[PDB]
């Protein structure tokens, strides 16, 4: 994806004795860091973390709806709650290895 191949074959005597000398460091592009590969027990620990970060009970209990519920009902709904994540959306873009056993 970053590099497609079909660029010209290097010629060392182009870069040794043309003016001015083409060779592949002369031009330069800066490049962002297209993806990273983290360990599996990171992925794991960040993921509990991240998920731990933002348990907000105001937010899972809106008002005013949450000011009409008595004790055992409130208790009940913030029993169970979900999260989901992507990979795309970190800065590098993460991809997963493993092997499947």
């Amino acid at each position: 994806l970053l590099a497609p191949p079909g660029s010209p074959v290097r010629n060392a005597h182009n870069e040794i004795l043309e003016e001015p000398h083409h060779c592949p460091l002369q031009k330069y592009t800066r490049l962002q860091t297209p993806s990273s590969f983290p360990t599996l027990a990171t992925l794991k620990e960040e993921g509990q973390r991240k998920a731990w970060a933002s348990f907000d009970p105001k937010a899972l209990l809106p008002l005013p709806e949450a000011s009409y519920l008595p004790s055992c009902q409130l208790n009940r709904r913030l029993a169970w709650s979900w999260l989901c994540l992507l990979p795309s959306a970190f800065c590098p873009a993460q991809v997963l290895l493993g092997v499947l056993v």
